[PDB]
């Protein structure tokens, strides 16, 4: 006989609202070797990679497990393992050709893994792992932030500062850079929100953008970084962005025109948290050394959790619901489900 | 009266069979004011930018264009401290401006490099455009002394035997420990090109990834496209390393950004006219990158692409030269030198 775990999953990719979009399963109880270690799962959290997996891949398996958020506690380790033991609690993402987080247990690499913030609970832990991997890979490996544009101003706009990356890398910028920090965000309540988390400015991205930085009276941003809407703004970014800026993006616009950005010479940086673990390159490991970074701020007071919505357990019914929010692009924060039972 | 001069201007943007495209014309000879010199012209080139905007863009009365010059400096705006009358000087100059296609051109002190001793007028004047594009792809966008982790040290120049793949082989070969890969397509240009420097000639009628890959250094950290860019982009995210770095001065219509999203590869452009189109504040590095350049020329680690040279500077010659690069099939650069008949 083998060990088993339930789990949520899919055999056909579907829209939500089909009954078996997401079903609770049962499955083997992986077992780690190498460099894995196997972790009790304890929390998870749904990002905008969870439905568009979702919607369109189906397993390769006779079940298909998504979910690239957890906290949880290390059960066992691989011979290799030399980075944790069985008992530490901690905090990660995952990769994407791996299965993942919506399960009991899970395997993971302990390169890409962080120490879970003490002063946090599962839940409001398992809101931050994708999103702060993705803010800080932006700012420090893509943009290089700590790298000035000349005659730029010393800022950087974050377009939707309200949302799960956004509302992670609003802090980051305002913890661990000197930039001055626009954000943006559309209702009153989001925008205080968004400046709450450390934004020294909030702008109305229902506004055309540029027109609304030129106001702040600044001069022009060194730095963009774009977490949703991109095609609607691309032009008002390359028209408020300094000469020689630099522009990253994590969407995924169907029509992105990179010729507005060829007059000021702008670069565009892509940032995608799974193309360390996926390709397995040599800095692989600066994500789990990046979460610890991220975890020592945490309990420190400088950062802080951008959980919103608490559900539980983890099954099939709360990850839909769960998933229908994050696919109404409406939530504020980070939605995460947390605990397995009834 | 005004003191006047030759130049070669448009006021009608054209395809280049009107008898209109390009225009002989007298006009007057401007005075330099604050950090400008005035240029006493002996040879300019033609560049890709000359045919773009001589499609498309109109004028004051007249358009005189040209972004590639070598001359005497005649006259120095009262504010100049870096060159005096006399002094020998190549530069590029700004799209914002009237072009070096007349006797005498105002241009900024800060952009401008002293004239390599070495080359005569219509070699120094292929150099300079080409120079500060190559050289800002390299150490100001791709930024290529720093690594990209696991990558092969390594950068792919597509389109090595033109007006920039030309100097750029050179300039990568001289100034980096990277292996220098570039592309040709005909047995000439690909001896040329190694002969430039490359260390490897690869064929772009062919697939460049497998190209690329039957080298067998792995992948390339960086890849620079001069040319033909929307024919390659899906190659060239293919054959890059995964954080890698891709830097293009074409002009592709339909690029697609979403083939360098799964390896988080970057996309940088280059245009040699952002830093004097804006006055950065490191503008002046344009004037000092030439006067690199020059000293690597008079050192011998530079050679001039210059491949075809014509005489005088008037609107029959520099039409010609205008079809030559409007063809695509010319390898090096063309340069039109003198005043005369």
């Amino acid at each position: 006989y083998f060990q088993s775990m339930k789990a949520v999953g899919y055999n056909k990719p579907a829209p939500i609202t089909d009954d078996a979009s997401l079903l609770d399963i049962e499955l083997p109880k992986p077992a780690p070797a190498g460099h894995d270690i196997l972790v009790e799962v304890k929390a998870v959290s749904v990002n905008p990679v969870d439905y568009k997996v979702r919607r369109s891949t189906p397993p390769d398996t006779d079940w298909k497990v998504i979910g690239y958020d957890a906290a949880g506690i290390v059960s066992a380790v691989g011979p290799d393992v030399t980075l944790f033991r069985p008992g530490d609690e901690v905090f990660y993402a995952g990769s994407i050709i791996r299965p993942g987080t919506n399960a009991e247990f899970h395997l993971v690499d302990e390169r890409i893994v962080g120490r879970k913030p003490k002063t946090l609970d599962w839940a409001e832990a398992a809101a931050l792992p994708l999103t702060s991997i993705t803010a800080w890979e932006a700012f420090f490996d893509r943009l290089d932030v700590n790298k000035p544009v000349p005659g730029a101003a010393p800022a950087i706009l974050i377009v939707g500062g309200a949302g799960g990356v956004g509302s992670i890398a609003v802090q980051i910028a305002r913890q661990r850079t000197d930039l001055t920090v626009i954000a943006t965000a559309s209702r009153p309540e989001t925008q205080e929100w968004v400046k709450s988390l450390g934004a020294h400015h909030v702008i109305d991205h229902s506004k055309p953008l540029a027109a609304e930085v030129a106001a702040l009276g600044l001069g022009a941003p060194a730095f963009v970084f774009s977490t949703t809407h991109t095609d609607k703004h691309a032009a008002e970014i390359a028209d408020l962005i300094a000469p020689q800026g630099r522009f990253c993006l994590i969407d995924d616009p169907s029509a992105f025109d990179i010729m507005l950005f060829k007059r000021k010479a702008v670069s565009i940086h892509h940032e995608l948290m799974f193309t360390r673990p996926m390709f397995g390159t040599p800095d692989m490991s600066e994500q789990g050394r990046l979460l610890n970074d991220v975890s020592r701020l945490v309990d420190e007071g400088r950062l802080r959790t951008t959980l919103t919505n608490r559900l539980s357990p983890i099954n099939a019914a709360n990850l839909k619901q769960a998933h229908a929010l994050v696919e109404s692009g409406t939530a504020r924060g980070k939605v995460v489900i947390e605990g397995f039972g009834l």
